[PDB]
């Protein structure tokens, strides 16, 4: 049966070091956007092909954002959270002020919208 978003997330997580890193959140974003555009199969194929060519899994994930057309010139998704503390420890130092026109294929993984109005971009 078809690969699900959760299955793909787990496959990608299996290749990443650490826990709750910016790359883990990029997996989340790739899987959610991929699910919503019925593109999980090509995303998985690009991931596996990059690994097969010898790329690191980090590089494979970035290549997805540049080579799978749903991500080309796409803005990062907005994720609503309560406070900065909801964001995983390993992501904290990757949080930045949000620039004008952030793009996933330029390393802006997602934008966190905090409950008090603050906004932070997650950068790789
Ligand atoms: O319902 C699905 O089919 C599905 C598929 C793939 C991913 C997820 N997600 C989650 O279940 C989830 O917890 C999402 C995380 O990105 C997330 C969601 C909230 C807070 C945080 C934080 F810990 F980084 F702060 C992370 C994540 C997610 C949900 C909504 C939107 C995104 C997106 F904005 F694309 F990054 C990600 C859901």
């Amino acid at each position: 049966p078809d690969i699900s978003a959760k299955d793909l997330r787990n496959i990608m997580y299996d290749h990443l070091p650490g826990f709750g890193t910016a790359f883990h959140q990029l997996v989340q974003v790739i899987c959610k956007l991929g699910k919503d555009s019925n593109s999980l199969d090509i995303i998985h194929a690009e991931f596996q092909a990059s690994l097969a060519e010898g790329d690191s899994p980090q590089c494979a994930l970035i290549q997805i954002t540049k080579r799978v057309p749903i991500f080309q010139d796409a803005a990062p998704p907005v994720i609503h959270i309560r406070s900065r503390g909801d964001i995983p420890r390993a992501c904290q130092k990757s949080l930045r002020p949000v620039p004008p026109s952030p793009k996933i294929d330029r390393g802006w993984v997602c934008v966190f919208q905090l409950q008090d109005g603050k906004t932070l971009g997650l950068k790789i």
